């Protein structure tokens, strides 16, 4: 009973015809007088519909070069599905058709089973590109994620980025492959298992290649703005199907099997149907297993239960182990106290913030809302992300941090990736990766400058502008081979397959998870009808034996893993211990 708003027929940008007609081109403007499409460099005059509505049918085909022109200015266009040239560009018309797909065996992957593995297509591999990171597949299968988590692909102006600078949101970004490039990556995962889901942007338009304004004013409003941009108008129904058209592309047409929504609380609308809700019901309308993820930090269940989004990245529980390994106060990290029984409450809760305060200066107010409704799967925990690195001044990693040994890192990674929330990591975490993860762009001319102005007074801080700060950011494949980066991994893998494997840790039920703490000493408790484990974490500087760790049950005898290998149930500093 939801109708799609979208029909191919009336599709905006370049769409290929049936029977080998050609392409039809469509646009919306409010303003222009004068509508023309230039094709292959020749303009032809486009047929007015009413509405704003322009179309033109042409007998070019897949790969003809294209763009807009309004009142006698060339202009891109916002739909466009490859730019080739960069944001400022001609479009090229594709064939979503073309592509031989050998996934017909893959089903998708549902929040429960996922274990998300974020990528940064630039900087996973030296070659930055989809086929690269094609051929780190492999790896990824036998380390036991099971999704792979992909930052933003629309296209943005330069050659580096982490991928919020997005412009065009249907055309994948030139730098890291053409389309089938893409669809080739997401094949190759899928014939591996794995799941491949995308960072979206439904917030905000970049700062260079956004031309919506040029067709109509009115995608737009001074209503109110982000961070980042002008307000999106989610009252004008083609700004809603800018995004939810967009959506129906990567997983319809890429084969994508979720989208992450970066910022939603940012994705202000006062519909009567939110445009969240309307974006699930436009990606259900597609008939698949495909699945919606919010990045808020609302602490808000509705998103969940109202909004019918599949869960939620909830960082509380980052922000909380980050504050009990390192003590640090600053910014946001003042929300927090940090050690064992915050953490047991914080896990116990799945976020700490249910209404209380939050008294972090220039941020004041009442923050959040129960939990309760809320079943583990529905939040998605880490101890890195592209943003809990990036965001630093120097893009250091958890165990670069002050203050944070190896055997920390290796006890918070026994944490994560035993609880029944859904966990994610950041490329490199599993193998304690040497390189930072900065904040890198490459914009042109005054913009650029501001970027790297702008980084300098917000906190030395490398240049996001300069092309050692990508390059600083690029993963190291060999260093994993040896050393502490080897132990590391190894630790991953054991962690990654007793997750999969151990059916106590398969539980997903928050009733049959219990927290607690002695001291300095964390304990996790799982018991479902198939036994019962305890994850017991010593956060302080001293050694502790868990026969004498105080716990309001029987701690179970049987060892199955110790984050520092050891042979007896005693915890040095830092270490972690699961027992069964
Ligand atoms: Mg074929």
């Amino acid at each position: 009973s939801f109708q799609t708003q979208h029909d191919p027929r009336t599709r905006l940008g370049a769409t290929p015809l049936p029977g080998g007609a050609g392409t039809r081109f469509r646009l919306w403007t409010s303003t222009a007088r004068t509508v023309a499409v230039r094709v292959n460099g020749t303009e032809h005059v486009m047929t007015s519909l009413g509405g704003g509505i322009y179309e033109l049918e042409l007998p070019v085909g897949p790969g003809a070069r294209y763009l807009f022109v309004l009142d006698g200015v060339p202009t891109p266009d916002p739909y466009a599905r490859f730019l080739p040239d960069g944001v400022h560009g001609e479009a090229e018309v594709v064939d979503f058709g073309t592509f031989d797909w050998t996934d017909a065996d893959w089903h998708g992957i549902k929040l429960a089973d996922c274990v998300f593995y974020e990528v940064h297509v630039g900087t996973f591999t030296p070659e930055g590109t989809y086929r690269a990171a094609a051929e780190k597949l492999p790896y990824l299968k036998e380390l036991g994620v099971t999704a792979i988590q992909v930052m933003p692909l629309a296209a943005f102006d330069g050659q580096r980025g982490w991928g919020y600078d997005g412009a065009a949101f249907y055309a994948p970004y030139a730098p890291y492959g053409r389309p089938e490039d893409l669809m080739a990556l997401v094949d190759a995962a899928h014939r591996l298992g794995l799941g491949v889901f995308l960072d979206v942007v439904y917030n905000h338009f970049g700062p260079s290649g956004n031309y919506l304004s040029s067709y109509a004013p009115s995608y737009f409003t001074d209503r109110f703005s982000s961070a980042w941009g002008m307000g999106l108008d989610y009252a004008e129904p083609h700004m809603r199907r800018y995004v939810t058209g967009n959506a129906r592309m990567w997983l319809r047409d890429y084969h994508f099997d979720g989208l992450r929504l970066d910022a939603t609380p940012y994705m202000t609308d006062d519909s009567e149907t939110h445009i969240l809700t309307e974006l699930a019901q436009e990606i259900h309308e597609l008939g698949g297993t495909h699945l919606l993820l919010a990045e808020d930090h609302r602490n808000l269940p509705d998103l969940v239960t109202v909004n019918h989004l599949d869960g939620i990245w909830t960082d509380d529980f980052h922000h909380e182990t980050r504050v009990t390994l390192t003590g640090e106060q600053e910014g946001y990290y003042a929300g927090y106290r940090g050690g064992a029984e915050a953490l047991a409450y914080t896990i116990r809760r799945g976020w700490r913030y249910e209404g209380q305060f939050w008294a972090v200066k220039g941020e004041e107010h009442e923050r959040g809302h129960p939990s309760d409704a809320l079943e583990a799967p529905n939040f998605v925990y880490c101890i890195q992300n592209h943003d809990q690195i990036g965001n630093r001044p120097l893009g250091e990693r958890l165990h670069q941090s002050d203050g944070v040994t190896l055997h920390e890192y290796r006890g918070a990674a026994a944490l994560l990736l035993t609880l029944p929330m859904t966990p994610l990591l950041f490329q490199g975490q599993e193998w304690a990766a040497s390189t930072p993860f900065q904040f890198f762009s490459d914009h042109a001319g005054e913009l650029g400058q501001a970027v790297s102005e702008g980084r300098k007074k917000e906190f030395d801080v490398p240049d996001p502008q300069a092309e050692q700060t990508f390059l600083n950011s690029k993963l190291n494949w060999a260093e994993r081979e040896g050393g502490e980066h080897a132990r590391t991994l190894r630790l991953y893998r054991d962690l990654l397959r007793l997750r999969r494997e151990d059916p106590v840790l398969h539980n997903r039920q928050r009733e049959n998870l219990t927290t607690g703490h002695d001291g300095d000493v964390l304990w996790v408790r799982t018991v479902t009808g198939a036994g019962e484990r305890v994850l017991l974490w010593n956060l302080g500087q001293d050694t502790r034996a868990v026969a004498e760790v105080k716990l309001p049950f029987t701690v179970p005898r049987r060892l199955l893993l110790h984050t520092e290998g050891r042979e007896d149930l005693t915890l040095g500093a830092g270490e972690a211990v699961l027992v069964g």
